[PDB]
């Protein structure tokens, strides 16, 4: 009644550049293709901040409310937990971390995101686990695009 997995992506951009995008707890839509809008109150990037996420139309759900559990600017770890919305996921937490990774003779970034989540009563472990992986890999392919496009424009 619980599945967990880890997804990775090699990114051809400097870690400081990927981190500047990944840490924006208040602007996930900057690269997450299925999120339309995001609102945060208070000091926006501090442990405990809460975001209300509006998803794109035409999806199984529309809203998500998430908390910022970890934001480590020295080690480049961002940890979030989802706590409300009109989706099917219970006790989802995840952690994305960035790591220096030489690619093509130049320095790049290796993005690693692990998640854990309850299996719904009426659903399979394999069926649950797999749907979230595919969404995260999409998020990380798009993260690589956005940061590589930014890196390019630095010339
Ligand atoms: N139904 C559905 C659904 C589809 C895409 C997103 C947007 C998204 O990308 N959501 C994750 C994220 O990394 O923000 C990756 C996938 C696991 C939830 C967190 C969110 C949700 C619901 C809030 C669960």
């Amino acid at each position: 009644s619980q599945c967990s997995s880890t997804l990775v992506k090699h990114i051809k951009a400097p870690l400081h550049l990927v981190w500047s995008i990944v840490r924006r707890f208040d602007e996930p839509q900057k690269y997450k293709p299925f999120i339309s809008r995001c609102v945060v109150q208070g000091k926006k990037l501090e442990v405990g901040s809460v975001r209300e996420v509006d998803l794109k139309s035409g999806l199984p759900a529309t809203k998500s409310t998430e908390v910022l559990e970890i934001l480590d600017d020295n080690e480049h770890i961002l940890g979030i937990r989802i706590v409300g919305g009109d989706h099917r996921l219970k006790n989802y937490s995840s952690t994305i971390s960035l790591h220096s990774e030489t690619i093509d003779g130049k320095t790049g970034t290796l993005a690693i995101e692990s998640f854990v989540v309850d299996v719904p009563e009426g659903n399979t472990k394999e069926e649950t686990c797999f749907f979230v992986e595919a969404l995260i890999q999409c998020n990380l392919n798009s993260l690589a695009d956005v940061t590589e496009r930014l890196q390019a424009e630095s010339m």
